[PDB]
């Protein structure tokens, strides 16, 4: 027995980037990103697109709690209530990165990829995502399974779907 | 034949020679990259205990950004173009003040397929090497298409460290 030709629905992360990359130049917008547990693999897809250099400036890549508070203006209050893995700390990574790069659209990315997870014992592989299109922001919160390598790659390529969606019509 | 002995560093290899010099000497580290596109920090974030000697990483593009974020000047960017070593060396200073690092790596560079509009060869890369406020900058011509230059230039911002520590 055999059955239909099947039309798989997986979109890679270099199919991402490309449409990424489309939907960006044709509407004349810049993207920022700010990564807090993926390693700089975000900005690296980002810069592996053909066109990278007509979408894609600043990149920044921070761990600490301080290098936030410093660089990106993170209140101490937000991560004392609520934690760098927060829906409340993305929100304000994007909103500084977004104006640091003078771009039009940011994604932060802040998370435990492990094995560790929080000291208040948040489990490993949660991460929250924030996406600011124009100073308008929306944010979630995933638990991803695996390793530190594939809540990594997942946490990366969760990011860009999104995103695509969000600038599709 | 008799064992050879094989010479040749991994990245990998590379970053935990590296992790373990910063870390006994207590320093802090972050990077610029201006070609490279992240993979430098990438490498370092491989690393398991990447917390205890490196906090941020930098990728920037435009000549704007290096100005407004790393205070690039423009004089040096209209004489020397962004890849230059007075450039990288620049970059390397405020990224440092910026991370509150000790040690610094800046790369600047065309990675390919295009060179410089000024005709640069594609494939040169400048290279600054800030520990504690005193820089060294080298040159160099890498082969390859732009993912072959990337790698090579990551390897070699590394391997050029973790001599300079030792």
């Amino acid at each position: 027995m055999m059955s239909n030709l099947y039309h798989d629905n997986t979109i890679t992360v270099a199919e991402l980037t490309k449409k990424l990359a489309s939907r960006l130049i044709d509407a004349g917008l810049r993207l920022t990103t700010a990564e807090s547990c993926t390693g700089g693999k975000l900005s690296v897809a980002l810069c592996a697109e053909e066109n990278t250099a007509d979408f894609y400036d600043v990149g920044l890549v921070v761990f600490s709690d301080s290098a936030k508070e410093r660089i990106l203006g993170v209140s101490p209050e937000t991560l004392a209530r609520f934690t760098a893995v927060s829906e409340q700390t993305v929100t304000e990574m994007a909103a500084s990165i977004r104006d640091i790069a003078q771009a039009d659209v940011s994604i932060a990315i802040s998370g435990y990829a492990g094995p560790e997870g929080g000291e208040d014992g948040t489990a490993a592989g949660t991460v929250c995502f924030a996406w600011n299109i124009g100073g308008k922001t929306e944010t979630s919160r995933v638990l991803f399974s695996g390793d530190c390598q594939d809540v990594v790659e997942k946490a990366v390529h969760y990011s860009l779907a999104e995103l695509v969606t969000k600038l599709s019509g």
